[PDB]
């Protein structure tokens, strides 16, 4: 697809037999989900940007849906506003920034 | 340019007289810029990401040349770690997020 950048470039993914929306991010190196069920062995973690360091868990060999698009990555949850797909997965179903 | 994921999508910005570098982030709204000598007023607006909330003093009407593009707007100076170019230029460079 050719995603303008007029709005936030929102997207939906499938995680966890789940159905949610997410920013396509080129500026997060990694994804990081909303608080959710999710199963298997986790790990801690920490992460931050604009304003403090947050923790989140780390979470491998997990398969995600992205515009209908699947792919295997590391995820990380946490408390962030918006579901961010960072360049771990971006890179993987083909994504190029373009102008 | 096509660009690609793989690395930081860092390019190179003529500002204020001076050359950096930025990172292009499709999952920011505005741009923030490390802080650095600006001529001009100021207006303070706050801005909040997966760190916190960091304070910025905002200056409208700036010049901004981004790989070898020209685009004229709104810069936010503050405490951040990397220069970042949200969309308020991006929808200006013309840029795409492709896949």
């Amino acid at each position: 697809p050719q995603i303008t950048l007029w709005q936030r470039p929102l997207v939906t993914i499938k995680i966890g037999g789940q159905l949610k929306e997410a920013l396509l991010d080129t500026g997060a190196d990694d994804t990081v989900l909303e608080e959710m069920n999710l199963p298997g062995r986790w790990k801690p973690k920490m992460i931050g940007g604009i304003g403090g360091f947050i923790k989140v868990r780390q979470y491998d060999q997990i398969l995600i849906e992205i515009c209908g698009h699947k792919a295997i990555g590391t995820v990380l949850v946490g408390p962030t506003p918006v579901n961010i797909i960072g360049r771990n997965l971006l890179t993987q179903i083909g994504c190029t920034l373009n102008f």
